[PDB]
């Protein structure tokens, strides 16, 4: 319905404004665009289903994301694909971990903070209802 539309509308309106205030923060600059085919040839070997914030906001703009849990998936692969691919002990490693962990933190706390449970809820019902 155009109802169900509006809800859509809105939640797409909610994680483009998550999504832009990760990307905006210095920490998560890596996080903001995908890997560089050549420039890193082992990753996509490695790392099966690159994601990053770009790729979320082309995502949110295609509906891809009927729900937060679902866009939250995203975020979650993010982070892990990081700890997956960069498992050293190596400061350089351990500071890319340590930052996808915060990137994934400070997603959930603003959801935590933000997203009324309620409108969460009827996102769930209507996507369940197709
Ligand atoms: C996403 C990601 C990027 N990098 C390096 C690759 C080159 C630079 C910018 O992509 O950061 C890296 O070493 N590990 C990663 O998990």
């Amino acid at each position: 319905s155009m109802q169900e539309e509006d809800t859509f509308r809105e939640l797409r309106i909610f994680l483009r404004n998550v999504t832009h205030r990760l990307a905006i923060d210095k920490r998560f600059r890596v996080f903001t665009k995908p890997v560089d085919p050549d420039e890193v040839p082992d990753y996509v070997t490695v790392i099966k289903q690159p994601m990053d914030l770009s790729s979320v906001i082309s995502k949110i703009d295609l509906h891809k994301y009927l729900t937060v849990k679902d866009y939250l998936r995203d975020i979650d692969l993010i982070c892990s694909n990081a700890l997956e691919y960069n498992p050293d002990r190596d400061p350089g490693d351990r500071l890319i971990r340590h930052r996808a962990c915060a990137l994934r933190d400070t997603a959930y706390a603003i959801i935590k903070e933000e997203l009324d449970e309620d409108f969460e809820q009827l996102c769930e019902e209507i996507q369940e209802s197709r």
